[PDB]
């Protein structure tokens, strides 16, 4: 099988995972060949160990699995415990997929309170595939007051049969033009649902279908989005025997282009202008696929819109001594892709001398 | 300015030509030589043909020299048709051939005995520099073989030019193809309305309304457009009183893109497909503003479309010894740009 997992007989070293110094706690090794000071009910082996009674509430410590860069499909099983002498909750034990070394996101898995002296079992699948890499994060949130262990032992790396947890297909990135509805459709074979933005809040299921028996489907809708919505998303679903997260897929969110420039009179006559729209300077995005000229008389109750293609436009058969509006319209894809009128142009013809 | 003609000094002398490939020459009239026409023809120096000395059909084009001018300008002329005994000397036609292309049909045509009498009528052609016309006169014998067709006092004015309307530019237009399309003419003015079509048939008007006092505007539609369709098209109008004439609209029809082959597959495992798309060569017209890659179970309850913007896709936690079908669509600018979905690649995971 693949490596990153560990037994712990050896420490965490031996297993390329770390700590930070900068984290509040570390993690603690128990190991065979050494005193069993802890109590008796605790198993026996070789394992990492918080203890609550040490430290205040909401102190954290987190242990740091090996970078995976995997192409075939795999998963992550490992065993927890939450154990109390008197039954107290000695905390929350959290896990944190960090992609890319970026952000790590709010937990994709976690388990809160007294669980008991016997271990469980839960399984992480994870569609993150090279070129992209992960981390995976052990993060134990102490309650304070002397409540307790949460423990964590026995981390495998498996390619065969990842069957505890629900899978989720590729997730594709979505593009839009800003101020229309987004909507990630996600996709999983096999409780919770929710699709999480990589440095923002989650966001709650919209519709849900069962497509098949071994498939389902859920959806998330994002409403009037705008450039600061523009983010990784991926889809979480999580129950008590593991979780499924899918890929960073990204939201674009593109401007609807305009002119920064006002078009300019290049030649004029009685009853004709030459005229230079200056389109070429641009706020918003590209690609421009259809640029417009409207142009009205400035006492006119009508204006004439006409798509050009060049970076010059003629009018003829104008009325002399009138003075005319003229702007540019420029469009980009999908809906919204039309953007508002450029800087007007105010020029009139010559007259009847 | 030049370009006109009284033919006091004969069309030569006003860099009037006519058509080799003509059946027969217009003839000048002087006032030089002895009047043997019918004493009812009008005196001076003029152009004539006579429809007795010619078969039915046969015509004469009498060629104005090109016209390349800026601000808005009109052609005045006088014409009749004239029999001695009330007869059809035939049809004269008015052509306006843009740019040594083309002619197309007629934009301004009388049949029939006139008179005696000079009818005067006026042209508005909306062709500008840096684009030119010529203003052909052509006179079809009408097969009674009898009268006469003339024309006389060819002006080219500035000003008033208010006989004929004026249309204003007529934008060019372009759609995908199956779509439908639509032009729309703004004219000044107060009769017959049509679209010309530059080398095809004449599109009748669709529906026409009221803008302003001085302007109104007509609107023509052609359904469901095709590649054949691809042509100059320019709005035409005819009264007794003279012609008004667009400048030459272009229609554009684009075709959908979608791939020429299949996507191919470059690796597989139980659970997952590697695909190489093959889009890059297609048979639509660009630009491609949307690349996407759909896929879907064979017993396809579901299908799943993604946007995909790179050579190779990869999906993933499919299902074993499963069959899927994978295609590639392209999409162009504006309505009916989405093509027709590519060529399918159809293959299966491993079973492990
Ligand atoms: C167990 O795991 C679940 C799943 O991750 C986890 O639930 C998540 O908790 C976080 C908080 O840690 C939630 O995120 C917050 O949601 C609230 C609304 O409920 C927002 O007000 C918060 O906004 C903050 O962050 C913003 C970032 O842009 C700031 O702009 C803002 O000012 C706030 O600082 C924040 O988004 C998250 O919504 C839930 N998600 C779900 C699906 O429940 C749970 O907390 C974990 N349990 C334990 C004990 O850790
Ligand atoms: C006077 O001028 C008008 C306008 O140009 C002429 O009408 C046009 O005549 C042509 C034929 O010369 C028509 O084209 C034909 O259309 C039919 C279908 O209508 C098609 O079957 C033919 O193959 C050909 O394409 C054209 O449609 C028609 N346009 C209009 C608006 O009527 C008219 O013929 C001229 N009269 C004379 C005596 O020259
Ligand atoms: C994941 O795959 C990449 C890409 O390599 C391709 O996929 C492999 C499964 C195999 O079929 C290669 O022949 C393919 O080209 C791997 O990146 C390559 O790794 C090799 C070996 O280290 C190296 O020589 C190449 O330069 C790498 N890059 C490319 C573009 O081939 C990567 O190592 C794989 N990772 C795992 C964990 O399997
Ligand atoms: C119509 O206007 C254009 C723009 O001025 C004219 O083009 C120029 O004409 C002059 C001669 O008058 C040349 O020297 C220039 O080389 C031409 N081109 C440009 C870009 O200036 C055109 O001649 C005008 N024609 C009429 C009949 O008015
Ligand atoms: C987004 O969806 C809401 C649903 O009520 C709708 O009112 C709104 O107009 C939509 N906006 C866009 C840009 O589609
Ligand atoms: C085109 O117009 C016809 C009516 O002449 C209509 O039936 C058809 O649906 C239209 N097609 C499109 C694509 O608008
Ligand atoms: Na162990
Ligand atoms: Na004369």
């Amino acid at each position: 099988f693949s490596a990153g997992g560990c037994t712990f007989d050896d420490g965490p070293g031996a297993c390329d995972y770390h700590q930070d110094l900068y984290d509040d706690f570390e993690w603690v090794h128990v190991s065979a060949q050494e005193p069993h000071y802890l109590p008796p009910e605790m198993p026996q082996g070789s394992y990492m160990i918080v203890d609550s009674s040490d430290h205040d509430p909401g102190e954290k410590a987190r242990l740091q699995l090996p970078t995976m860069k995997e192409n075939d499909t795999h998963c992550i099983d490992f065993s927890y415990l939450l154990y109390s002498q008197k039954g107290l909750n000695p905390g929350t034990l959290n896990i944190l997929v960090r992609v890319n070394k970026g952000p790590l996101a709010n937990p994709i898995w976690n388990v809160t309170g007294f669980t008991g002296r016997d271990w469980l079992r839960a399984e992480l699948a994870v569609s993150t595939f090279w070129p992209n890499e992960y981390q995976v994060i052990f993060e134990a949130e102490v309650s304070g007051g002397r409540s307790g262990y949460i423990a964590i032992d026995d981390i495998q790396v498996l390619s065969y049969p990842c069957d505890k947890s629900p899978h989720f297909l590729r997730l594709g990135d979505v593009e839009v033009n800003a101020g229309q509805n987004a909507t990630f459709q996600c996709i999983a074979t096999g409780n919770k649902l929710w699709l999480q933005r990589r440095n923002g809040e989650d966001i709650p299921v919209a519709q849900t279908k069962n497509i098949n028996h071994r498939r389902f489907a859920a959806s998330f809708r994002l409403q009037e989005v705008t450039k600061t919505d523009q983010d990784l998303y991926r889809c979480v679903t999580q129950s008590e025997r593991g979780s499924g997260v899918s890929n960073f897929a990204q939201l674009i969110v593109r401007e609807p282009p305009r002119p920064i420039a006002p078009p300019q009179l290049l030649g004029v006559g009685p009853t004709y202008l030459l005229i230079q729209l200056n389109a070429n300077s641009i706020i918003g995005d590209g690609p421009i696929i259809l640029k417009e000229v409207e142009y009205r008389m400035t006492s006119g109750s009508w204006t004439e819109t006409h798509a050009v293609n060049a970076p010059t436009y003629k009018l003829w058969h104008l009325d002399p001594d009138t003075e005319y509006e003229i702007r540019v319209l420029l469009t980009r894809p999908g809906e919204g892709g039309t953007g508002l009128p450029g800087p007007p142009l105010i020029t009139r013809t010559k007259g009847t001398k």
